[PDB]
């Protein structure tokens, strides 16, 4: 539960973000993979990267980033009211890429590594602290219908 302070937090850091979706996109993923290389193992498309120049390098990871980042915008602008959105990505992520719920606690901490790395002293501290706490509420409902399914 966000106030209508923190969300406009929330969705004037995202403003950020979409000015070059792509590119925070590939941070985004170039973080999680290098510092959690078991998460790699989980895209056959991308496992054949070894090492961070060709991960920098592909440009199917930049889609992929796109891909990423466009469905988590549309859900951070729905301001908390996102079932319709987040079941689908809830449903896939359990049942058929089989992503635990902390590989979604690693990517949330990505996120901010990444904003305060390409705006460093431009994502300040009220800013940290709604976007947080929109990522914990997408993690959260993301972990009941995880429940529901009972996967761990
Ligand atoms: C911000 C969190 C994330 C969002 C919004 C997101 C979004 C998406 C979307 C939109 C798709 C394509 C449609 C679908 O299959 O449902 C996708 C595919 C996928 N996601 Fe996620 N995802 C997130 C986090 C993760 C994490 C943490 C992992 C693994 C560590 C992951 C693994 C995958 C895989 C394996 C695919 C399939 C890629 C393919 O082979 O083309 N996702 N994700």
């Amino acid at each position: 539960g966000l106030s209508d302070g923190e969300w406009q937090q929330v969705l004037n850091v995202w403003g950020k973000v979409e000015a070059d979706i792509a590119g925070h996109g590939q941070e985004v993923l170039i973080r999680l993979f290098t510092g959690h290389p078991e998460t790699l193992e989980k895209f056959d498309k991308f496992k054949h990267l070894k090492t961070e120049a060709e991960m920098k390098a592909s440009e199917d990871l930049k889609k992929h980033g796109t891909v990423v980042l466009t469905a988590l915008g549309g859900i951070l602008k729905k301001k908390g009211h996102h079932e319709a959105e987040l079941k689908p990505l809830a449903q896939s992520h359990a049942t058929k890429h089989k992503i635990p719920i902390k590989y979604l606690e690693f990517i949330s901490d990505a996120i901010i590594h990444v904003l305060h790395s390409k705006h460093p002293g431009d994502f300040g501290a009220d800013a940290q602290g709604a976007m947080t706490k929109a990522l914990e509420l997408f993690r959260n409902d993301i972990a009941a219908k995880y429940k529901e399914l009972g996967f761990q």
